[PDB]
């Protein structure tokens, strides 16, 4: 089953992260109706020598022919054993022509954030792509959430100066630095600690915060069509205008105050799904925080630790720690998609069926332990610094 230059006409922009573009099928084929295609971007072979060393315990993973089988097996072999297979769909292998990739790249350039184009195009060196269900299909209202990390570190390896790292969420400390680099306009109201808190009340607080300031953490589609949140990027606060048209968009679906109810019914969904519980235990596979795990990284890549207990560990442990760090990084950066067509909305007294799905599940590259460390370092220095302003 191979896609050619012709079929580039049957797929249309759904959005992108840093690593991937996502098209939704607008054609007529019964093999792609209700599918998306996830295409890897190339910034400006499957696994490095170091990574092969680190994923050694993984027969199939290490042997994948391309990246797409690589993603396919990562999700299926390493992630599904953890999150569980009602909410994760690893999604199928699909061959594509290099000419199919090119025209797609050209075709949707116009629909992308410019800074996203400055950074990467699609990788036209690929012969392949992954096809996943379109979770915005089930009148389907579909909500995407990018919860980020919903706990605080407690690590012995977090030094005296950085101990704020143990009091203040990474999300909130990062909001300040994103501002500094004009990547967001205002600070986000959302707080993942409320979402992963597990309190029914606080989970709603977070859904509210997400509506006000969605940034790249909140999206809502109807019929697979964006009606709140940025496209391939973050987005500024929800103004009364923005809200007005949203309320109007909820016309019909909800019977009502249509916005107040949407939130309530998204919140009831999330909390009664309990799906944030598992994810949180996976995020917690970061047992030592980057400031601990970074030392394990250097032994693993056979390199004198520039940062210098941890180094006297058996290699089997050092490897585990790194593996676990990166599976964690996968859970910290993934998204939940909730579909609506159970939740019973009190006022109107309606009833909604729902499905929840994890998406944006991606293998983190091992070499990224270094950027992780540098980003983290920069985060806490800028926070500590803007805290001296007192
Ligand atoms: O480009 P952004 O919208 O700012 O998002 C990126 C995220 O992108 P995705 O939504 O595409 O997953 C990065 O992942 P990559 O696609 O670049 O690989 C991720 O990087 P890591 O998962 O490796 O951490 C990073 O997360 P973070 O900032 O927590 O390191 C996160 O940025 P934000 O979530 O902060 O916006
Ligand atoms: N299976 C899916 N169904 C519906 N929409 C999706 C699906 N996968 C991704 N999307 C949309 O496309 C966007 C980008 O996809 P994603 O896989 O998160 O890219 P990246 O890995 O680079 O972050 C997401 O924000 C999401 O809104
Ligand atoms: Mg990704
Ligand atoms: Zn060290």
């Amino acid at each position: 089953m191979i896609l050619e230059e012709k079929d580039a006409s049957d797929w249309i922009y759904r959005g992108e992260g840093g690593a991937n573009l996502v098209l939704a099928y607008a054609g007529s084929s019964p093999l792609f109706v209700g599918k998306v295609i996830r295409i890897q971007k190339a910034r400006r072979s499957v696994l490095t020598s170091d990574e092969q060393h680190l994923w050694r315990e993984n027969n199939e993973l290490i042997s994948s022919p391309n990246k797409c089988v690589l993603e396919q097996r990562y999700v299926q072999n390493v992630i599904i054993p953890l999150l569980g297979p009602k909410h994760v769909d690893a999604g199928v292998r699909v061959s594509v022509s290099k000419e199919f990739l090119e025209c797609v790249d050209k075709k949707v350039t116009k629909q992308r954030p410019l800074w996203r184009v400055n950074a990467a195009n699609v990788d036209t060196s690929h012969d392949c792509a992954l096809i996943l269900n379109d979770h915005s299909l089930f009148d389907c209202i579909s909500v995407e959430i990018k919860p980020k990390c919903g706990f605080l570190p407690t690590s012995r390896f977090i030094g005296k100066e950085n101990i704020l790292k143990t009091s203040v969420s990474r999300f909130k400390m990062h909001q300040l630095l994103k501002l500094e680099y004009i990547e967001i306009s205002e600070e986000s109201e959302y707080d993942p600690l409320d979402l992963f808190s597990g309190s029914k009340e606080r989970v709603l607080e977070a859904i509210k915060a997400l509506y006000s300031t969605p940034q790249n953490n909140f999206r809502v589609f109807l019929n697979g069509s964006l009606i709140l949140g940025g496209s391939g990027e973050s987005t500024g606060r929800t103004s009364p205008e923005i809200g007005y048209a949203f309320e109007d968009a909820l016309k019909g679906f909800i019977q009502s105050h249509r916005t107040e109810c949407f939130l309530q019914l998204v919140s009831d969904a999330v909390y009664g799904s309990g799906v944030l519980d598992r994810l949180l235990e996976i995020q917690k596979l970061d047992k030592l925080d980057i400031e601990g795990a970074i030392h394990c990284y250097y032994d693993i890549i056979n390199q004198p630790c520039p940062i210098c207990s941890l180094h006297a560990l058996p290699l089997d442990e050092s490897l585990k720690i790194v593996k676990e760090y990166l599976i964690a990084a996968t859970a910290k950066d993934c998204s939940i998609m909730i579909s609506f067509q159970y939740v019973s909305l009190k006022p109107t007294n309606q009833t909604f069926d729902y499905k929840v799905h994890f998406i944006d599940l991606s293998l983190k590259p091992l070499k990224r332990m270094e950027s992780y460390y540098k980003l983290d370092k920069k985060i806490i220095s800028f926070y500590n610094r803007k805290q001296k302003a007192e």
